[PDB]
């Protein structure tokens, strides 16, 4: 009930007691392990004063004062505000770390190493779309930093009732949109196909291109939601060339600088923070592998290995791999020499390591899920790929949420 | 209670019922899941109720549940049970068992061949000569001049654990790793612990990079004895590459025959200590894990300095280049050989095929992610994408621990 994990490429074993806090379920039992599922399918009163009690005792735990005046006198005051007003307001500095804590629990991001340089934006006196959009101009304007990003989340207020739910309803803050086309394919991404109608039945115009930027969709106290167009000079893009391949350029792709998840929710001492837009920078294979060459999403493989006059009538010529190698390699260039912040998979995942070593030494563990933690190329050649890791869930925590066009009563 | 899981790239959603039959344990609770660890004698007290689990399912299986054959069969068992404490399989039933072991292999991509399969009955073996005898007769039909086919050879089951049949070795064919003084190592780093007891046993080791490894074998419990596998039945492939000429020239080869010699089979609450099974290999069990593993033949640098690469910085990718490359030549050498093997596209789709299939027909089909999905270009095959849940099915395959760790030595 120590547990231990090994390392199978160095021997070292990490022993882990950060998984006896854990609290909520995996979605596992003695029987079956769900460990490839994606999705393992308001706080009334006596619910909400344990969780803000537990997590006012790591806060005040994390800053030297556990058991102190402060401290008693901090939960007395919050439990009193629950008794009156069935919740509570975190201070600035809970919200900072409970927001850098989420991050560091995520136990399905590589790039945690660097969760304590968060940059955090208090939005909680947000009350209208239109605000929200200033809000998020401005997250999208500091985390681009010209190319230089810097790690960012803006954290709109709290559920009540949830019927005044805050919500952003693009999955990220940039997308690109998706169109069905007459005859049957699909244009631009599949993946936002649906959203992609919803802001046309809500009034957007498309351009109908390849790499339309999609239109923001904020909902602010449970209204209807309103269109807003992120300003373009805001927007930054990076046009994808190869540095051997001349013909590369024409393929014609371009992928956007910052990535921005937006469809989450928050969790802190029982509060849920439903509008909570947080973003950092691209690792390669997010875009190069996945976001180019999943069969559902861009999937350009059969065009690269074409232009690369590649042996495309057998599997075994692995004309596919030689191909993601190269589509991979490009992404890499192409950020790299516009100065756009970007990461390789043996960099991250090497990070990752380091980090996993920091968080057992600290720390006593680091929840981590392999499925998600090994990149979705070359796997054993990363080191995490030998790495055991436990998975279980610590709060403070990011959590899925329902699409809200599935929830809102319209 | 029904289950469901999701293929995430065509929607196909599966049900499963068949985990419902799953007793033993993941090492997962409702608070850890420990998906990604490696690693998570009896009395006549347990054994009979394993044995008629075993012998439902085998009734079952052939249209016969609750008929006068099976009832006489629990019967037989139950007593041959309490009157001697253990019982034996028939020929008919261990064919099953071993079949059912591979079919429940959660590990194993290969699945879909588990009905053909070659069981060769060595239950009347005494001595390590003997074992000897059958290992080689099952090397030679497993390999079939490259025409490779896939096959199992059962020796007697365990009966107080001081009498146990092993076979000492981690795969029949593996090449010996020696430890140098300056502290590099010559050929197979995997398997320098295991060279180093065989030369202690007297073995005189050539001292090469691709030495094929000694059999070392343990009958009855006795102390183990030294073979040679006849170099007629060891089939080798030397790798090439179909543009890189130069790729000959790195020196190296692999054997055909994947042969898995140290686990454990489980049939009816029998164990099989000592029962090696083989089939046909996967390119990147080759290219990926045995050439290009940091801990094992370790190529990456020298393929990418002949192909010079930028290998200054990671962000080359030239690690990536070097792999596929490498890849390429293990698949290229071994068809131009006439050995069989698999890529990984291909093999990866026929799982996933099988493994609709078992949901159709079986209810269910045990998978482990973690080891399903190939050690490079992941998410372009297709059980990337795919949801599964593992659990526990017997018969089965279980790893055991190393006999030089248990073994009482007679001297
Ligand atoms: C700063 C550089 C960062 C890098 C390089 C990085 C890397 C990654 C990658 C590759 C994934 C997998 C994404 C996917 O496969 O869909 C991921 C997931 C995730 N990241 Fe990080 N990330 C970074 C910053 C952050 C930040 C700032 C946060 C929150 C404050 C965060 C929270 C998460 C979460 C919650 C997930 C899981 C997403 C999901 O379940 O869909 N990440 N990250
Ligand atoms: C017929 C062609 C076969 C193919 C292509 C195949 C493929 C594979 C591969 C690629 C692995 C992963 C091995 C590793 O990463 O170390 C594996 C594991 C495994 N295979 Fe198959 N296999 C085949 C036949 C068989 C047979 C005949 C048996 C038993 C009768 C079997 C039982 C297993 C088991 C038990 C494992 C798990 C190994 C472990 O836990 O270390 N396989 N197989
Ligand atoms: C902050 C951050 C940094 C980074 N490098 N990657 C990510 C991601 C992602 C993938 N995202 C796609 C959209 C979604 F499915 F809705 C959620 C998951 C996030
Ligand atoms: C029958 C079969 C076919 C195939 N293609 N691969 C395998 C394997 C394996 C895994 N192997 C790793 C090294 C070892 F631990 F020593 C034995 C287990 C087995
Ligand atoms: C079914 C499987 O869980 C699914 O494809 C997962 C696998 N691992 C992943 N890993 C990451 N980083 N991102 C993903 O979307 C997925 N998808
Ligand atoms: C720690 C981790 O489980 C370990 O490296 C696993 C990962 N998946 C694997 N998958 C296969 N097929 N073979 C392996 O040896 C491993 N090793
Ligand atoms: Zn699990």
């Amino acid at each position: 009930r120590f547990l231990k994990v090994k390392n199978w490429e160095t021997d070292v074993v990490l022993t882990d007691t950060l998984h006896l806090k854990s609290t909520l379920e995996t979605g596992c039992t003695e029987h079956i392990c769900m460990g490839s599922i994606m999705l393992p399918s308001v706080r009334t009163k006596d619910q909400l004063f344990p969780l803000a009690k537990e997590f006012l005792d790591q806060y005040y735990s994390s800053i030297k004062r556990f058991g102190s005046k402060a401290h008693m006198d901090r939960l007395e005051e919050v439990n009193k505000e629950i008794e009156s007003t069935s919740t509570y307001q975190l201070k600035d500095t809970e919200l900072i770390y409970g927001a850098k804590h989420a991050w560091r629990n995520a136990s399905r991001c590589v790039g945690r190493i660097q969760w304590s340089k968060l940059q955090v934006f208090d939005a909680r006196d947000c009350t209208t779309a239109h605000g929200m959009f200033n809000y998020i101009c401005n997250h999208v304007k500091y985390a681009t930093n010209k190319g230089n990003l810097r790690s960012a989340i803006t954290i709109f207020p709290q559920r009540t009732d949830g019927k005044h739910d805050f919500r952003v309803w693009n999955s990220q803050l940039i997308r690109y949109a998706g169109y069905k086309q007459p005859d049957g394919s699909t244009l631009g991404d599949p993946a936002n196909v649906q959203f992609t109608e919803i802001c046309i039945q809500q009034g957007w115009k498309a351009p109908r291109g390849r790499f339309d930027v999609l239109p923001l969709l904020l909902q602010a106290n449970g209204n209807d939601p309103e269109l807003f167009q992120i300003p373009p000079e805001l927007v930054l893009e990076v046009p994808i060339r190869h540095p051997k391949f001349d013909w590369f350029k024409d393929l014609g792709l371009k992928w956007y600088g910052l990535p921005a998840v937006s469809n989450m929710l928050l969790e802190i001492g029982g509060l849920e923070f439903s509008a909570c837009p947080f973003s950092g920078w691209y690792m390669g294979t997010e875009i190069g592998v996945r976001d180019y060459c999943d069969n559902s999403r861009y999937n350009i493989l059969e065009e690269v290995a074409k232009k690369m006059d590649l042996d495309m009538r057998k599997t075994s010529s692995l004309w596919k791999d030689q191909a993601l190698v190269e589509i991979n390699i490009a992404v890499l260039y192409s950020f790299q020499s516009d100065k756009v912040t970007i990461v390789d998979h043996h960099s991250a995942t090497e990070s990752f390591i380091k980090h996993m070593e920091n968080e057992y030494r600290c720390r006593g563990g680091c929840p981590a899920d392999w499925v998600w933690i090994v990149p979705p190329m070359s796997g054993s050649i990363t080191p995490v790929f030998h790495q055991e890791m436990l998975n279980y869930r610590l709060t403070p925590s990011f959590e899925y949420q329902p699409d809200p066009w599935n929830t809102h009563v319209w």
